[PDB]
């Protein structure tokens, strides 16, 4: 159809560093870029159109039961692929991430009204707090 | 007035780029940042001030008519002038960008409830993909 | 406990660097990533989870009043100290902003219905526009 009227949140995007190299946009702009998604709002009357783009970071979704191994895909890092599976240890929530990378997964908790986050890779473990909402 | 209360949207944004240079922050943070908007809250009772500042990203508008050229100036991507011109190719939506780079422009097209893109400059191709909202 | 219902806004981010790069995270996109907070959505039901993380662009507050100078970090851009005093020049808002740069500061003013900003350090200046909204 050429009805385009509607609001468009972007699901794909193959290539769009070679695109965007293709146009001389600079190495560090070419890559942040290419991480993030985008909306596009398009407002048509016939033959004439209004277009607005815009771009927006990415939802980054994972869904899973304890026990159950489930295959992820790592789109909000390194975009690889691993075999998770989460296991509680008394109330500390764990999973191991297996795939390339040796030593990966994560640990997650309540402590009070705090969440937190130990994220490892090999040698290096990142330590994140969040508050709760 | 001294009255600086309310929400306040950025619309232009003059050597933001020197500026930075002079703080010494490094070329790639220089890069993301040149291209964000802002907003700016400002919560003011007679000379006691609580600003706060939040980084956006721009909205990026275009407007055309099918089969009527017109000047495109490429804000979103590589802020180049192009003379654009958009056809049907029955339900096909193209566009050819005539201007520095050769072989450039684009194809949109609705198919069921998902908008496809495609980018072309030269020999490189962008696909993308999007979902009705 | 191992109810992780809610929504959680990050706090504290302990070597995400050093995690992203066992990841082989690209220098550019680890250095505008770790300006960034993210907020959690965890939806929980037993051991059944539904998770989404979402990065954000970080608020930056600034709380002063006129004539009594303060201690300011400069998160939002090169992250230095400065001692910061804001002055009135009739409806002109002045501030110094004395540390390691030499010649810093910012003017910032309200004509009809617009905040204009300038940004100074050193011989480069920036001018700003905002319209109310």
């Amino acid at each position: 159809t050429r009805d385009q009227n509607g609001t468009w949140e972007m699901e794909s995007n193959e290539n769009f560093e070679g695109y965007m190299k293709a146009l001389d946009i600079d190495f560090c702009t070419r890559k942040c870029a290419v991480r993030l998604t985008q909306t596009k709002v398009i407002d048509q009357d016939g033959d004439n159109f209004k277009d607005k783009t815009t771009s927006t970071f990415r939802n980054y979704d994972v869904d899973f039961t304890v026990g159950v191994e489930f295959d992820e895909y790592t789109k909000s890092l390194d975009n690889r692929h691993v075999k998770a599976l989460v296991t509680w240890e008394g109330d500390v929530l764990v999973c191991v991430q297996k795939g390339e990378k040796e030593n990966r997964g994560w640990k997650k908790w309540i402590e009070g009204d705090k969440l937190y986050l130990e994220l490892t890779c090999g040698d290096q473990v990142c330590r994140q707090v969040f508050k709760k909402k």
